[PDB]
């Protein structure tokens, strides 16, 4: 009898397959001849973009340990190359077929294929990823079309990449949307580049919900009146968050597009522009697009004729070439039949940690949890660890399964509360999720075990990447020591985010919102760092056009667009003329680095009550997670 069958092999399954190989667990992989989007994009020559996620969070520990030199955004091409290197390694263990049905019994599953070949397997893992409506538009849709109007119903990562591609052909972009959360993927900290995932210091939630909330949420909730911020200049991007019913912020089910803000894009790519473009570094600055009106927000309920092929705004019946409905995201699950008979119904909440469904035996889900920020690698590597422990250690299997139902309920209570299931429940803060799995598995760190300020910096402020939890213990990966050192030396041991936590420990929600936006460039959607980049934008469009062999007359005038652009940018034109963090952080960092190797418990009483606070980081009050305990 087959111990393990892995169904679906592209990206999510690699870390698990590695662990099974390490334990010499008998396993087979079944995966489609036809492959993924990535195979689609590759053969159509459309691996011409870059990830919205840091290298650190997007490639697995056992790669980063070899190839991490600096932070950078890997290209689509490089991401694919990495799937293909690991496919090549495990190809012998892969059967090229398509699974059509799984009949789940008491301690095994019957797997049916399109070939008609049948497979029996004790443990069955699904890693089939998602069908995505939008894949066609990246797959196939023409990036040679010009001067047309697109209407997008939802903003997501795919809409932003497509928009990135449509702007340089004077395509006009209307978002008829119920708001969206966009976040500069890269941020200046005293003028040094940090990917937004470097600045989340998630374990600060253990100090309190309240503190972690003002640490994180002012760029997402509309809490500041600072007129430099995109959600005051353009209030249409504001969202209905009344669905959030949890103390854990940012909440499960919050999604965001991560994007190049043009200043960081400039800093990175100005000196070899066309070369950088043609590798796949595309400017996708939604904030810049709104500033310059190459995109407009219109109200959600703006009238629209799909027959007449027009939308009514600015008292204009505007014709449009295409309405893009936006990215529905469906797990690619084959039919799963319970004890031979009853259809299993997938619902992320009805599953433990996105991984363990309730009425099935020895079936695990790998790749169906979405990280709020950073790459899937964080989620998928930790899930692979969790699934490997469940499959090979019956003690672990039993401990987790005994009370699976109460674990799921306690998880859903903590993270979702009374909220009805939403289609984005699969989305989680990466540094909560990785930490969650690490405490489940037992490869977590103990706050109580920090000795130096340095240890407190590593515990609280070093990002909860998967490889953080592979330094020591059951899932240790050689080279993680040197990776963490490298990463720590390059980022000042993450003292700047640690000092942010110090700085707002005593503020209320509104004080922290104001403080976060007092900076000369606050982290996300700072509209003061846009005008000065109009010239560069034209160089960029010229450069994009020369890489993709495009011709466009920039003198054509769409006076309806301009009336529309003017109608849309009314609040902005009112609010933009009305236009501490850098100082506090600057001092905080000087202080922390001065006591790096200073012993914690030892530190002296009443540089004020901030030491009292640093000392209480050994005994955080919000450490309980009832779906673990
Ligand atoms: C356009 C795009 C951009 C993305 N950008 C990023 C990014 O910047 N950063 C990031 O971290 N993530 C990104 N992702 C998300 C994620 O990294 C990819 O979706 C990744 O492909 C998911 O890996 P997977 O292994 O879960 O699924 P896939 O890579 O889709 O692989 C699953 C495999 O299983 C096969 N399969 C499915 N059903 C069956 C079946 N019944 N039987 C047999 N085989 C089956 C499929 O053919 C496929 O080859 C992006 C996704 C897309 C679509
Ligand atoms: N702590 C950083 C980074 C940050 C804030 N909110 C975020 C949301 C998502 C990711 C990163 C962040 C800041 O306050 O600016
Ligand atoms: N799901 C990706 C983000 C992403 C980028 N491009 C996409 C297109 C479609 C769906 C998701 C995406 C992640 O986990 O980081």
């Amino acid at each position: 009898m087959l111990e393990v069958c892995i169904i679906g092999f592209g990206f999510s399954a690699i870390p698990l397959v590695r662990e099974l190989a390490r334990t010499q667990t008998e396993f087979q992989i079944i995966s489609a001849e036809s492959g993924s989007v990535w195979d689609r994009l590759s053969e159509s020559g459309r691996l011409d973009f870059s990830l919205v996620s840091s290298f650190q969070t997007s490639f697995y520990s056992f790669d980063l340990v070899r190839d991490y030199e600096k932070d950078y955004y890997p290209t689509a091409k490089q991401f694919y190359e990495m799937h293909e290197r690991w496919r090549s390694v495990y190809e012998e263990k892969i059967i090229r077929d398509f699974v059509t049905k799984i009949e789940n019994f008491k301690d095994y599953s019957l797997i049916s294929t399109r070939s008609g070949k049948t497979y029996e397997a004790k443990h069955v893992v699904l890693a089939t990823g998602f069908d995505r409506l939008m894949n066609t538009f990246l797959s196939n849709f023409d990036n040679h079309v010009s001067n047309k109007t697109f209407v997008f119903d939802t903003m997501g990562d795919s809409a932003n990449l497509l928009i990135a591609k449509l702007i340089p052909n004077n395509n006009k972009i209307i978002l008829r949307t119920n708001g969206f959360t966009a976040l500069d993927q890269e941020v200046q900290v005293l003028g040094k580049p940090f990917t937004l995932d470097q600045l989340e210091s998630p374990n600060f939630r253990y100090v309190s919900s309240e503190l972690y909330d003002r640490l994180m949420m002012s760029p997402v909730y509309p809490r500041t009146v600072n007129p430099a911020v995109s959600y005051n200049q353009f209030p249409l991007i504001r969202r209905d968050f009344s669905w959030v019913d949890s103390k854990s912020s940012p909440p499960n089910g919050l999604i965001a597009i991560k994007y190049w803000p043009i200043d960081q894009y400039y800093y990175h790519f100005n000196d070899d522009l066309e070369n950088y473009i043609s590798k796949g570094y595309l400017l996708n600055d939604i904030a810049m697009w709104l500033h310059t009106g190459k995109v407009i927000l219109v109200p959600s309920d703006t009238p629209i004729n799909f027959d007449k092929k027009t939308i009514t705004y600015a008292g204009i019946e505007r014709s449009f070439h295409q309405y893009v409905k936006g990215d529905a995201e469906q797990p690619r699950l084959p039919t799963i039949l319970i004890n031979g008979e009853t259809p299993f119904e997938y619902l992320y909440r009805d599953t433990f940690m996105g991984v363990i469904p309730q009425r099935l035996n020895n079936i695990y889900f790998l790749g169906y949890t979405r990280p709020f920020t950073g790459g899937l690698a964080n989620i998928t590597e930790m899930q692979s660890l969790f699934i490997h422990k469940l499959i090979t250690q019956p003690q672990f299997h039993q401990k987790i399964h005994q009370n699976l139902s109460k674990r799921i309920t306690a998880y859903n209570q903590h993270y979702y509360g009374a909220a009805k299931p939403r289609k984005h429940d699969h989305t989680v803060p990466f540094g909560f999720y990785t930490e969650d799995i690490a405490r489940l598995i037992g490869i977590h760190y103990q706050p109580n075990e920090c000795r130096s300020v340095r240890d407190l910096l590593f515990y609280y402020a070093f990002p909860n990447n998967a490889f953080k939890y592979r330094l020591k213990g059951e899932y240790a990966v050689d080279g993680v020591d040197e990776l963490i050192q490298k990463v720590n030396d390059k980022h000042d041991h993450y003292a700047q985010v640690f000092v942010q936590a110090l700085s707002i420990r005593n503020m209320n929600s509104d004080e922290a919102a104001e403080w976060d936006h007092s900076a000369r460039r606050f982290s996300f959607n700072d509209m003061r760092h846009k005008e000065g980049y109009r010239a560069f934008l034209d160089t960029y469009l010229k450069a994009y056009r020369q890489v993709e062999n495009i011709s466009v007359d920039d003198t054509v005038v769409d006076e309806e667009w301009n009336f529309m652009v003017k109608e849309a940018c009314q609040v902005r034109d009112k609010v933009a003329p009305n236009i501490s963090k850098d100082e506090d952080v600057n001092k905080g960092i000087r202080l922390i680095l001065s006591i790096l190797d200073s012993d914690i418990s030892s530190l002296p009483d009443s540089e004020a009550q901030s030491i009292e606070f640093i000392r209480r980081l050994l005994q955080p009050k919000n450490y309980e997670l009832l779906f673990i305990r």
